[PDB]
């Protein structure tokens, strides 16, 4: 049941094959969306039968794949093709300035994100996130989402999974082309909210 | 769609524990919100799902989670209940939890006051929980309507949010505590241990 | 030693908004046990210091904190409150403040609808403030009886926790946050803003 | 925590202790030891709520120390009483004297014991005969350091300089020698059981 | 000389195939491993100085690539060993007669033993590994997040490791496939030796 | 070993009036310092006879014995050399050029020393003494307790003495104002002798 | 007050420890404690009526540090004797072996341990086997400093460099070693009492 | 080749002779400082391990061990360069202009400087060593015991090594000999690079 990419597979290369855009999209967040729907299906049924036991364990099965469903929607909102308009940081002003309030420039904060992106031990994201009017970079592990009181601005998968195929171990490497590919107009959107 | 399901007993059934305003307010308004916040969110989700709406989807995963652990907690909580009269009050009604018991601490009297003070030391609102945890027995106290720890098995729980007690006992806790323990359900804490 | 400071108006002077039952015990019980449970957990902290029991000094820490914080919220608490008959009810009290309120959020009301928001979205207990943060202003939760965060200075407060309003108003925090704005006294928070 | 009053009027336990030594002994060191006790005690709250981790430390100390102080005057006072009572009377404590001429030979041998080990005291102390659980031993701590655990105190003599200067100037041993005169057995019988 | 380096693997890229590709085991082995041990050589190095500079702050920062770096290391050695042809009678279970009958008499049968690792090799969230231990007599199976090692205490006797990086470029998302086909190329004969063994021997 | 012979204070029991009383004076000289003599003396004597027989165990007893006896006996000696009248030249500052430089770099202010010092002299607790010691060219303030002796590698510049019968007959308990009312009589030119 | 005579040939001690060592360690070494003792006490009179305060404060660490080398010394000969003497048998000290066993599982365990301790000493020290109470302890000093008051020596062993260096060179190793055949189990036995 | 090593000496072992011997020189070179390096880099790999396995007991001893085999490996490797062979213009006091004149502008002379510096090495009680520091942009004799490595804030000139390693073969117990001696083979050109 579940949503096509906003993009074609390839719109993303060279910064991302189209074959991790397809895998990713068609394998691992369908499969967070498949057993999210199944986990949701028994639960309804466990509710009538009264079945205590059950209730707990598909509790268990919703976060952790919700999560990993909300966190691939996030990630896939969060990038345009290179050529895109909402590519150009110009297209989030109000956010940009107060990345260059907190880390003094544009660069000073991909820098910093980078360092904290390529310091994830095992699987896990990076996340610009809003906090009050501040903003922290922060990482989760697996698909945990942010901590509360955070709202996601952006977010970097850093599971292998979304590069080994073309970057091998290679991570730095996907991280600096990555950012060709960021769609600041959402994180813009985002930034300021409902 | 699915209907709360009514108390195996009468709410007089406890007093004088339990006063029979505070049951059926705790079963008819507050389990009952539970099961109706739980009921919507369900039947939404496909729709926020479908519309590829994250911020809902992310709204609805909270309401389900709190909602399901609200009507997880009072189902055990029910159950765990029976009229002081009954043969189920008494404590001879679990030969091998009251052994395992009085094996972990020295007697049954000596247990009863470890839980009351974790029952009386807890922050705010949540739940005591004696459980299974492996071999033996343990203490535990959860904030507000969290399940306990995953590997760990309820035995049985006490709730401690002051609408458990406060129209009968106001802020008088460790005299609701202390009356509690007439109306534990020793058999239901017998099956859940073995 | 602290001390329970006396209310600046009778027990039944919030009527209709909150009960003098409520206001009873939630001053001379409730405020008055944290009082109480702070200056004996200062003392029994002493002697836990003569002997070495670290995890009494590491339990009495925590205490004198709790009970501390507790004593700070409901001392800030009753001054946020006037019969609603006074002037100080009136917004017209604070003038800087109404402004900058509604420089911030769009109008008065919508300030109350967020502030409601907030409070009725405090799962479990806690309070929900009214802060200033720099330049602007933030509407903050607290768990329990959590201070405030470093760098936000209180303006007004709303206790959420059941004890707050059960005996008058039951389940329906719903209605207690509506009537409680009759109270409100905007001549503190106005010179709590300054 | 506050001050108690002395069972008995300043001027009480002369000739043993003068008034004067009396009077600030309980009215200006004791006291400070009290005052100096709270006021810690509420800056220690604001200190944990900041987390200002320094201050914590800083009061800890004083918290401990103007502690110690204020339990060690505390059973001082209590220890001591008119040379005139029944309660100064050794035949009013009997179960304890007869424990104390088990442990060491006669009840005076414990005394020139326990004054050994007062004289000794190097800097500021404490002499105390206390509970073993079974049995009794003769301890000195310094300073304000109370009791070690597990010891319960029976009766102590303060070795401070401020507790006999003013009337004794530096005959330590002439101070212990004329306190046993005003030793509350009947306390030190009650603490003993 | 106060660096690790980085062991020569008992056999060619290649020689685990068709169970894990020649692509793997050599990116694994001379990427993913080299790089564990080329950091903990380099935080090894500067701790030293900022030991003894009493630089606190950097203190902690090297201490954690230290303990990550370092439980890389040890996790990858020990890997390699649990590993061999499986055309080679170092795989078949009959090469660790007391350790398998040990595990008949934990789990039912040396089946249902596979059944419960596989279970929790598969239950792994992320990054991780699963690990069959001894635990005093008795053995376990255990898994560790990201690179923790087996906690002390406990002996590791063989493991799998369920990071990505080890099964992703020819098995993709197939966890299942992966575990299915590492049990033809475990060495037995490493598992034997560590089961009557010492911690220290290992 | 002989005879201890205690030499005289370097001034009349009255010299440092209003500051410290002449009856202080007397008695801290003639009971306290000499009785740390005097116990030195026999201790000494005990333990050359406790050597001219192996009776190590008494060696052992003894060295604690002459260790605490001998401590008072400097810190009190070089407490007198600190002392000097009020009226004096050597009470004035000044007396100690190179020393009042570098507690100012230090501190800020002569007076912010007074300060920093009054503190950690009040704060004492039991006995002890307070010392203006020198760690090479920088400046510490460090207290010792009972007659322990500074730590290795620090040298002293001037001690003043916390016990309480340094002020007791006269200020009672008001530690501060004895701290206080001292600082008239500091020698200075001790002071500096030593720093150099 | 003269240096006493060792209790046997200066190589009554030989392969363990060399007849070189064995006299440059007590004819120079533990003479030089005692001529500085002997000299300290001679000239204190001197000092102190001249209120030479420096060299006062010298002859303090003099009596200090010699006294202490004079009585480690003297207790460590006492602790040695010929590797082919019955007391160099810990069967000599059967009681004390019994508490060694109690306390490390053997004689080869606490020899072990021992020699751990030992061989762990940061520049100059001793090694002791105490008696702390009621049980037993390997504690080491630093320098010439003697056990901590309450502990009741044993055995020690001399691991400054002068001690072994001769002969062992930096081999720290084999003189510990080598050292066990010429414990006097013995005196050990007797302490131990 | 690793993380540590031992430097190869600037000199033959017998090049010392005669104030130190050959065999004092490659004992202290090749048993001494070489026991420190590798202990160093064991104790390193020690570490490695136990933070992983979160061995706390043993983490904080291997940093025991590392700060103390650290700082062996220091002072040896600055002490080696400190000698140079007594025929070398580098062991005259004339390769060291700046710092000599330093030197006399704090003690008076070269010589008695060398005073003050032999009476602090033969003071050290048990293993040490003795160093001219820059403390500053003044000089002064600061000894250290055991493997301490200097107060930072203090910059080494040059150390002599006072542990009985350094000197016992030769000297036996007579530590005046060797520091009377040790003075034709100080290296002042280095010297005067590190007061610089
Ligand atoms: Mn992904
Ligand atoms: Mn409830
Ligand atoms: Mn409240
Ligand atoms: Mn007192
Ligand atoms: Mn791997
Ligand atoms: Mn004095
Ligand atoms: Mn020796
Ligand atoms: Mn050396």
């Amino acid at each position: 049941s579940l949503p096509a990419l906003p993009y074609a597979y390839d719109a993303l290369e060279p910064s991302i094959s189209a074959q991790i855009m397809e895998l990713h999209h068609s394998k691992h967040h369908q499969t967070y969306v498949t057993n999210l729907n199944n986990a949701l299906k028994t639960y309804s049924t466990a509710l009538a039968a009264n079945d205590v036991p059950s209730q707990i364990a598909l509790q268990a099965a919703i976060k952790f794949n919700g999560a990993g469903h909300i966190n691939h929607s996030l990630f896939w909102e969060n990038l345009c093709p290179a050529s895109s308009p909402d590519a150009d940081p110009a297209s989030a002003p109000e956010l940009t300035a107060e990345i260059a309030k907190t880390w003094g420039s544009l660069d000073k904060f991909k820098e910093a994100m980078g360092k904290a992106l390529l310091g994830i031990q095992g699987s896990g994201w990076g996340w610009l996130v809003k906090e009050g009017s501040g903003l922290r970079i922060v990482t989760t592990k697996d698909q945990d989402p942010v901590v509360g009181g955070e709202v996601p601005v952006f977010g970097i998968d850093m599971w292998e999974h979304a590069y080994y195929l073309q970057y091998l171990n290679g991570k730095a490497a996907y991280v600096d082309n990555i950012w060709k590919v960021i769609n600041w107009k959402t994180a813009e959107q985002r930034f300021k909210g409902d």
